[PDB]
């Protein structure tokens, strides 16, 4: 019946469709791992909400679990099925969402890299090579494994071993392999903007 035994509030949020973009990003599905949004129970989650965007104005937050889209159950829908349902022409986009909490210790860190200075960290994970979380093998998250005092992260001090990496310079690492994440972390300029939450501290 899809209502409403959860400890988190379930709300039906409508988004006006007047030609503009949704201004939201989703992760998860029936074929995608959604850590750290779906640990106990997997599903479709909103990973990113653009500021001053349509979703932001409507009241959508990061970490919201999408239960239904215009009446259609999307709890066990494919990622592409969720996308198609959101981008589907309708008078009013109705979203049944549950207010699941945002990832623990979610914070955006900015790190300055001096000229000729490396970042000085090693990462573990993630997709197609799950190893980042040895305690939770099913997790394809990307974690910081080592932190060198010589690098920019050591001079910063905010990065520590165990933190989960979510975004690197406005690019989600969710679903990416180890090599793809390394490549993104190497291709950054003198400024590293990373979305970080707690991992296996
Ligand atoms: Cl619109
Ligand atoms: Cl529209
Ligand atoms: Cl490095």
């Amino acid at each position: 019946a899809a209502a409403l035994e959860g400890p988190y509030p379930v709300e039906e949020i409508r988004l006006p469709r007047a030609g503009g973009p949704l201004g939201l990003s989703i992760v998860g599905g029936s074929d995608h791992s959604s850590h750290p949004f779906g640990v106990q129970e997997p599903g479709v989650f909103i990973s990113k909400v653009l500021p001053r965007g349509l979703a932001a104005r409507s009241g959508l937050r990061v970490g919201d679990r999408i239960l239904a889209v215009n009446g259609q159950d999307v709890r066990d829908a494919t990622h592409q099925e969720a996308v198609s349902a959101l981008l589907r022409p309708c008078l009013e986009l109705s979203l049944l969402v549950r207010r699941d909490p945002a990832p623990p210790g979610l914070r955006e860190l900015c790190i300055q890299k001096a000229p000729g200075e490396r970042l000085g960290i090693s990462i573990r994970g993630g997709a197609r090579g799950h190893a980042g979380n040895p305690r939770d093998p099913t997790d394809e998250g990307i974690f910081i494994s080592k932190v060198s005092p010589t690098g920019a992260a050591g001079r910063d001090g905010r990065l520590r071993v165990g933190l989960r990496l979510l975004e690197v310079n406005q690019q989600s690492l969710l679903g990416l392999t180890h090599g793809e994440a390394v490549q993104l972390l190497r291709s950054v300029g003198d400024t590293l903007t990373v979305l970080v939450c707690d991992g296996f501290e």
